[PDB]
């Protein structure tokens, strides 16, 4: 197992979900040769799609029906809050009603915004969006300074911000979202290599 | 004061120095509102350029002379290492020199990816980049990781990835590189509003 891989994936899987697998692939494959590409749902899509990438790592979100996916994992929407937010003290799940007035951080980074904007609908309401990022920890640091709440698909391992405060991360309820994945991609008429087959074979074992 | 501004800044400036600022402002003036935008090198620019926003946070690297600037803060640039690292048992402030083979991990977020080019350059080398991301906490998760080194303008209060794994920050010597300032900043030709002059001063004070 030697060779080119191409692998592309949005940035808010970047630090979460990529430098554990690349790190273990290369190890496990020193000859293998990884060129690493950020991009958004769109131009990922079209790099994918082109010839670009081998291979994408995405929320299984708003997907080309023509792409093939193994789940690497899956992950409940979780609400987040700074730790004097009126709500961050009491225990059990929030209702997403609850929240409904409370000046929200809308990270708005495709496909999570729209996945935002349903799960807040399903719960009846559109929120009072105070700030919008496609930063994950811009939204993250709003929030523990106190300046509204938001609705993130994945957890930091360290319930802290860049600033050093704190955050107060809630599971959802009424109703209880559903689970959102992380999946290795590839479109359907794409040729797998080697070195791309044990890459997707390692990185889900 | 009272009224709307458009607050802009550079994506890694919006979870470290904008949290605090937006909070104490929007503190001190409650019917001041603030419109913030995250926004790369030219957007940002072409957006103050024609009246979009009324102030923007950046580093002072590469700005029109057009722009007024008020330094916030300075920082030297920082090598930050995963605990791993050949070089993390260094005591004492790294010479670059000595990563010259060690493999990058390069954040290329213009004006950041110049000006660490820059220096490499005056330390005598092109960096080996084997990963490039324009997203902080990828560069910092990837270094925590093992993929690589790298460096950085700023430094997150807690020296601890999105993975949970550490990260090793060492000062630069011989030589030391230059501080860059974090300045807000306005143009020359605007014709400041009351709340843009509070802001200014506020963050100033």
């Amino acid at each position: 197992v030697a060779g080119p891989i191409a692998v592309g994936c949005y940035p808010a899987l970047g630090p979460t979900i990529l430098p554990s697998m690349l790190y273990a692939f290369t190890a496990e494959y020193p000859r293998a040769s990884v060129e690493f590409r950020e991009d958004t749902q769109n131009r990922l899509r079209t790099q994918l799609e082109g010839g670009e990438l081998d291979v994408a790592i995405v929320y299984d979100l708003d997907l080309s029906p023509e792409w093939q996916t193994v789940p690497l994992m899956t992950r409940e929407p979780m609400v987040v809050l700074g730790a004097e937010h009126p709500l961050a003290g009491v225990d059990g799940p929030v209702r997403l009603a609850d929240l409904a007035e409370h000046p929200m951080v809308l990270l708005d980074a495709p496909p999570s915004t729209n996945h935002a904007m349903d799960v807040c609908r399903e719960a009846g309401f559109a929120p009072r969006v105070a700030y919008r990022t496609a930063n994950f920890e811009t939204a993250r640091a709003f929030v523990g300074r106190g300046l509204g709440w938001t609705l993130l698909l994945q957890r930091p391992r360290v319930d802290v911000t860049y600033e050093g405060l704190p955050v107060v991360v809630k599971p959802i309820a009424e109703p209880k979202p559903a689970s959102v994945a992380v999946v290795v991609a590839w479109h359907q008429e794409a040729t797998l290599s080697r070195v791309a087959r044990a890459f997707i074979r390692f990185v889900t074992a």
